[PDB]
């Protein structure tokens, strides 16, 4: 289950038809990540967060597979709402919520909140009365609320009419480590023991997300996955188990291809201007503090090169010292892992478009494969 | 002419009928800056860098001024074009041009472009045969040629077919200095002496934008001005000049209103969530390396807080120890000096919306004025 990546044959049949920048997402590769996680992690139901990527056909694709979702605003159970998923099928997973995110919730039936503050109580309460809560823990700044204060928030939340569900946690490294879930586990359990003695009785608990990228998928990957999931079987053989992927559900299944517009070649270092940049899908250089790797299909040489966006703006650098053959304006090139946090931060900054997300499987070069 | 600030008054009456985020756009402080540039600095023609901020009243305002607008992309092009606005009033001054951008041009009777590398120059005669052109200098690493490879690519240029018209180049820092222009004046006269020479005749000058921010304008901001534009009727009796200013135009225009939605008052220093942040008009404390100044209408003594905006993000973390009375849930606070890349870079990321920028002179809070 390799990572999804066009041909260079496939990137110049694609850019023949289709203008430049534009990213194209595999649905097979969408649901192979999907499906692993299910193999290798039963236990755990699936609330995707598709603050990583929304793109209306992996959202429709997931939810048919039986995923729920993470959302995080009114936006985002909008986008939701219009491909038929009912809030039966979402979180609403941000801890401070606002008015048109709470009425949102109310209009689609959500009743799942998560929250980590005295404050946001008596807010839900209003909005959804009797709602089920999951208090967030810091097991570890701006969200999560200490461990030894979780049950008295869960407390306050059930004196306020609200249902005390369960607990949430995030520990997500990216890193192969069990080791963090593992003790996540053993304190959870603890509370939710304690709870039972306070009058409340937890339902659910929801991991987080934060696993390591898959192999340019792989058996450490499948193994730690195993892992998770024999202790939440020991541990929590009767409360239902969730998981938040985001990055893990489509990072892998997504490239983008941009065509080079501009060169310079007076410096050392030839310069190569894109018709993506920092504005746009590389926005997670900025914000997500990402590294997408860069394939150019040139036959010759290369030497050390700087790849710029297309942007006004002096920030708008790329890749530097980066080793590539000569390049032409008209040439397309290829960056792969572009599936998450980084179309969802781009921007209308001097005026350029967003850039497309084209669906593989609708391409004739799908059928070919 | 002080900085446009919205009174705790208007803040409160706004709020109740506009729902929160929303930024508040000042016509008459949009108008006040461009015509004591128009006082000042006479002899420049305006290029409006509507990068920095494209609100549609803003664009009419200054289009029934006789303002000229600095295009960026095809995009930027369709939102004037939509205002009426023609490829005559606009300069199509990215360097390196896609050809979405070149067919908008094209389409809009957009004559005029920049460029600063010879592979720009080939694009430019087959999209618009016969175009004015200004080669761009630098004086001083994205932008901008070697001043002396400045009149071979004028000559290219004019070999292509292209008309060669003249230079531009962007030396302003946001100082007060004139040096930098004057001296950059300089250069431009030596090169317009040795193009007629070479069978070119330049008629347009660019000195491009970057102007100090006007105080909380003023007359050190005015004297500045007149200093330049005494060094511009002296070198360049005859020739057009012209100025590209962006953050200068509306920076000071526009305030943000946003409210409180959260609050964390465990720790030492308490946290207060509003429902704008970092992915949204606080962008530019990322892209653009900038501070806005928070006004918060509290009565009491006030504490090193901090702010945080609406995001599930850790990152969106707006101001620390910032001292500030205690606020509640529902409060709104004010952001003044909002009015340059703040909005352009906001993304939909986590589905969050927005924020719209309202006009103020349609508000009764105006007539009470
Ligand atoms: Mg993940
Ligand atoms: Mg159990
Ligand atoms: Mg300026
Ligand atoms: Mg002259």
């Amino acid at each position: 289950m390799k990572n999804f990546r066009l041909s260079e044959k496939e990137v110049k049949t694609l850019a023949k038809r289709i203008p430049t920048p534009f990213l194209v997402a595999s649905l097979d590769k969408v649901e192979e990540n999907y499906q692993f996680m299910r193999r290798h992690l039963p236990r755990a139901g699936v609330f995707y967060a598709m603050k990583a990527n929304p793109t209306p056909e992996i959202l429709s694709l997931l939810a048919g597979l039986g995923s729920h979702f993470d959302v995080a605003s009114a936006g985002e159970m909008e986008i939701l709402h219009e491909l038929g998923v009912d809030g039966s099928q979402m979180i609403y997973a941000n801890p401070v919520k606002d008015a048109r995110g709470l009425k949102a919730a109310a209009d689609y039936n959500v009743r799942r909140f998560t929250f980590d503050d005295p404050s946001e109580i008596d807010k839900m309460a209003k909005a959804v009365p009797g709602a089920d809560v999951l208090v967030r823990i810091a097991v570890r700044t701006k969200f999560g609320a200490p461990v030894e204060e979780a049950l008295d928030l869960l407390k306050a939340a059930q004196d306020a009419g609200l249902h005390a569900m369960g607990i949430c946690f995030h520990v997500g490294s990216q890193s192969l480590s069990t080791a963090a879930y593992e003790e996540a586990l053993l304190v959870a359990r603890r509370l939710f023991d304690e709870a039972e003695e306070m009058g409340m009785h937890l339902t659910d608990l929801d991991i987080g997300g934060g696993f390591p990228v898959p192999d340019a998928l792989n058996v450490d990957l499948a193994a730690m996955m195993e892992a998770i999931n024999k202790q939440i079987d020991r541990l929590f053989p009767d409360t239902a188990v969730w998981t938040e992927p985001g990055r893990y559900m489509c990072g892998t299944a997504v490239n983008l291809v941009t065509s080079v517009i501009g060169t310079k070649t007076r410096g050392e270092q030839p310069w190569y201007i894109l018709d993506e940049g920092i504005y746009g899908c590389f926005s997670g250089i900025m914000y997500d503090h990402w590294t997408y790797p860069l394939h150019c299909f040139g036959k010759g040489n290369k030497k050390p090169s700087t790849f710029g966006g297309p942007s006004c703006d002096g920030i708008d650098v790329l890749y530097r010292d980066f080793m590539a053959p000569e390049l032409k304006i008209g040439d397309k090139v290829l960056v792969t892992e572009m599936g998450s946090y980084t179309s969802v931060s781009a921007t209308r900054f001097n005026g350029f478009y967003l850039a497309p997300t084209i669906i593989f499987e609708d391409q004739p070069e799908y059928a070919a494969r």
